């Protein structure tokens, strides 16, 4: 599906599918990750 390189949304705690540039930054608090370049 579509994705965002400079600000994508992902979730490594609920089945991480794939980000726009293979990167995903998530922290341990609300279960939220952001995608970026590599």
């Amino acid at each position: 599906a579509g994705c965002i390189k400079n600000g994508g949304r992902c979730n490594a705690s609920a089945g991480p599918p794939y980000c726009c540039s293979s990167y995903c930054f998530q922290i341990a608090g609300q279960s939220y990750g952001v995608c970026k370049n590599r």
